[PDB]
Formats: structure tokens, sequence, C-alpha cells
């Protein structure tokens, strides 16, 4: 599953670098651009909607691996409610980045990569055909061009 692998590489690297605060495959030229667009818009979403992120994180009260595992139910539910668009995908991944920052903070960084997997599973498995139509991460980068 190439679309899956690439999405996980992107989502994993963004989450990892955001938590660690230090930068780290196929279709890599696209992935570097996707990762570049993500740092830019993903960071914007996290700053401008920080109170909502803090509130959601707090309510979630993630303390361990079973709390991360529990995240997927809320994730699939609320992420699937609105109409499919890249802005919703950025909210999904961005909040993931937020959670990744929290995990590292509380010494649960080993849960980060699995978290990126939960996220990539929701994104790709529920929006697979839409992504295909949008030409994957090329559509992503295209949509946010500045
Ligand atoms: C009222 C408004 C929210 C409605 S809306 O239709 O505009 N909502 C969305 O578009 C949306 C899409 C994906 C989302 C979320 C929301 N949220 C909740 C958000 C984060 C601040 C509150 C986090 C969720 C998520 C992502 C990673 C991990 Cl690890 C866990 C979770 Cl629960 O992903």
């Amino acid at each position: 599953d190439e679309l899956y692998r690439q999405s996980l590489e992107i989502i994993s690297r963004y989450l990892r670098e955001q938590a660690t605060g230090a930068k780290d495959g196929r279709s890599g030229a696209t992935s570097r651009k996707a990762l570049e667009t993500l740092r830019r818009v993903g960071d914007g979403v996290q700053r401008n909607h920080e109170t909502a992120f803090q509130g959601m994180l707090r309510k979630l009260d993630i303390k361990n691996e079973d709390d991360v595992k529990s995240l997927s139910r809320v994730m699939i539910h609320v992420f699937s409610d609105g109409v499919t668009n890249w802005g919703r995908i950025v909210t999904l991944i961005s909040f993931g980045a937020f959670v990744a920052k929290h995990l590292k903070t509380i010494n649960q960084e080993s849960c980060i990569e699995p978290l990126a997997e939960s996220i990539t599973d929701v994104l790709v498995r529920t929006k697979r055909d839409w992504l295909v139509k949008q030409r994957g991460w090329d559509g992503f980068v295209e949509f946010f061009h500045v």
C-alpha cells in the first residue's frame, strides 16, 4: 500500500519532529513538499486554535498507552462528521502533533510512532478514494500553495 506508506512517513516525521524539536523513502520529493506545507499550516492551526487544543488534550487526559489506544474511537467519529477537505485533514494531523508534544513531555515518547499509525489508519482508510482523486499529497501541497 504505497499511499499508506507515504502518508505514514509524512505523519510520523511531522509528529516526531514536533515532539522532539529536531528534524529527521519513495516519492520523497513530494513528501518533502508535503512535510514543508504541513510544518507551515499545521503549526498555524496549532497556534491559532491553541485554547481548543489545550482543552481537548486536557479532557482526553492521556497518561499512558491505553489512553492513546482509546484515542482512535473519538478520532474516527469526529473526523468523519464534517465534509471531506484538506483543512479537516490538517486539524486531524495537527492535533496529533499536539498529542505527540504531550507524550514526549510526560515521558511517553514511545507512544508517538503508534499514534502516527492510528492517525494514518483513520486518514487513509476512511478517505482513501478521496485522496486518490486529489492525487494524494500533491493535492495537499497544491491546495495550500502560497
Ligand atoms: C467543533 C469542531 C471540532 C467541528 S469540526 O468538524 O471542525 N472538527 C474537525 O474537523 C475535527 C477533525 C479531526 C479531529 C478533530 C476535529 N479533533 C477535535 C478538535 C481538536 C480541537 C477540537 C481532534 C481529532 C484527533 C486528532 C488526532 C488525535 Cl491523536 C486525537 C484526536 Cl481526538 O481530530
